[PDB]
């Protein structure tokens, strides 16, 4: 069964944030002007990929998490005016 990797970003709800992610081809995304908290799941039959986020708009407390096939992999949060969040797991 493919590989499920799931992109969490949280903290203030109703925040608006811009995004940047890796998918699974390991192209990078970007989303502008999201609303926390927010998510994108995403798929491949390569049994491993490089998986990381950056998140960062008007909250004051912002976090990010990365999980794979259900399992918590990585999580950071931040407090701090206009925080940025940044989560990184170099083998999903």
């Amino acid at each position: 069964d493919p590989k499920v990797v799931t992109y969490e970003i949280f903290g203030t709800p109703g925040a608006v944030v811009d995004i940047n992610y890796l998918d699974l081809d390991a192209r990078t995304q970007r989303v502008n002007d999201v609303t926390l908290p927010w998510s994108i799941t995403l798929s491949t039959t390569a049994p491993s990929a490089l998986a990381h986020i950056v998140a960062q708009g008007n909250a004051d407390h912002i976090g990010c998490r990365i999980i794979v096939d259900g399992e918590l992999r990585v999580e950071s949060v931040s407090t701090g005016v206009n925080a940025q969040t940044y989560c990184i797991e170099k083998s999903a």
